């Protein structure tokens, strides 16, 4: 996998995070992110994908050591943490061919794992519209507890 870069944007209260909704195979809700171009530095990729998908430019707010990174089936995804963005910010994606909707979600209400179907004696996981975000939720909560209490 070519690495992906993006951001976890929080509001002023630190209660809420900004998610985006795509289409088709990406039809659920996730953190904004995308694939790095040849020769493009990580911070530049994160800013460009977040600006294409949200309309908001994070370049002046990125902190180099403040991010959460995960490897999932051999693709690396790194999300820079960006606190303190006002809830009344006007977000407007660039390509509406990729992004259906943009919303704020309460962190404490988001799932941190999918649910089994052991009520039905059936293997696997039940569908969840937050599937792209879920892996980052527990590591975010733990990062926030350490930096802020
Ligand atoms: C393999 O390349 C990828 C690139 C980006 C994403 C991703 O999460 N996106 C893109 C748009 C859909 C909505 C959520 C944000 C996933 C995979």
């Amino acid at each position: 996998g070519v690495p992906t870069y993006g951001a976890i944007i929080l509001d002023e209260t630190l209660e809420n995070v900004l998610l985006v909704q795509g289409y088709l195979a990406k039809s659920g809700w996730g953190f904004p992110k995308g694939k790095v171009n040849k020769e493009e530095a990580p911070h530049d990729c994160a800013a460009r994908e977040v600006f294409e998908e949200t309309g908001f430019d994070i370049k002046d707010y990125i902190c180099k050591d403040d991010y959460i990174e995960l490897r999932i089936n051999d693709q690396l995804a790194r999300l820079y943490i960006i606190p303190g963005i006002p809830k009344d910010t006007k977000f407007n994606p660039k390509t509406r061919r990729e992004i259906r909707n943009i919303e704020w979600f309460s962190i404490e209400k988001l799932p941190c794992h999918r649910n089994d179907m052991t009520p039905k004696s059936k293997l696997g996981l039940a569908p969840n519209k937050f599937f792209m975000a879920i892996p980052f939720i527990r590591p975010l909560r733990d990062w926030l507890s350490r930096r802020f209490g």
